[PDB]
């Protein structure tokens, strides 16, 4: 008794260009499955037309992974001259107790390293400044460097918020409601890697492994250019 996101034409294209992973890396639904009305407690359309992702547990996810319409996985040159752009209108609800960080958008390499995570965090300390209840950008410093550069993007609101990720020419930019919040961050450390976008709910370091993270997307698209 869950309504499928495929019933809304605003999602047809991105679902054609995605596969759904849940609760870890295994695909539960490919593009054709998604287009054919795939729906579950962790992936469904709300009555006000949000695509909602929900998942409990440490490092568990309900997440769309960028695909080509051919069925090939997206694997674009992370630092190439072609622009790759992800856009999403996301409402981040107040998270359940014990949910401490939820990753909502990513640029991931074709191996084991997230180039970029955009996440909600309960608390973060960056160079001696603690922020509470914010949306954060985390860019990994390298494949062999587990550390990352972190940038607060936005004070958390439940209001629908426009996020835009633009990747081109070894630089990455993020806009939030039209305002640039990360301006041409360097990602040259992923020269020679291939990349793709992800979107959904990825539950990072919960303190209650039974609590549900929950993220809602009113619009989602990923594109190439030139
Ligand atoms: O030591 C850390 O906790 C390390 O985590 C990093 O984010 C990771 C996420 O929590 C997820 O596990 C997944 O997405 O992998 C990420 C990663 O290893 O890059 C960063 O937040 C990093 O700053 C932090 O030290």
């Amino acid at each position: 008794f869950y309504t499928a996101p495929s019933t809304e034409s605003k999602f047809t294209e991105v679902l054609s260009k995605a596969k759904l992973q849940y609760p870890t890396s295994t695909t539960v639904a490919f593009a054709d499955d998604l287009l054919d009305g795939y729906a579950a407690s962790y992936f469904y359309l709300t009555s006000d037309l949000y695509m909602q992702f929900q998942v409990a547990g440490s490092s568990q996810r309900s997440e769309l992974r960028e695909m080509e319409t051919s069925g090939d996985e997206a694997a674009w040159d992370c630092t190439g001259s072609t622009a790759h752009v992800a856009s999403a209108q996301i409402a981040i609800p107040v998270q359940e107790d014990g949910i401490e960080e939820v990753t909502i958008l990513q640029v991931h390499d074709s191996d084991v390293t997230p180039v970029l995570r955009i996440s909600w965090v309960s608390s973060i300390t960056i160079d001696g400044v603690t922020s509470e209840d914010v949306v954060l950008a985390t860019i990994r410093n390298g494949i062999d460097d587990s550390t990352a550069t972190k940038t607060v993007l936005q004070a958390h609101t439940t209001s629908r918020t426009e996020f835009n990720i633009n990747v081109q020419n070894s630089k990455l930019s993020i806009t939030v409601d039209g305002t640039t919040e990360l301006d041409e961050a360097d990602i040259s450390q992923f020269d020679g890697s291939t990349c793709y976008f992800k979107a959904g709910a990825y539950n990072n370091n919960p303190t209650d492994t039974s609590a549900n993270a929950r993220i809602k997307m009113y619009e989602l698209e990923w594109v190439d250019h030139h």
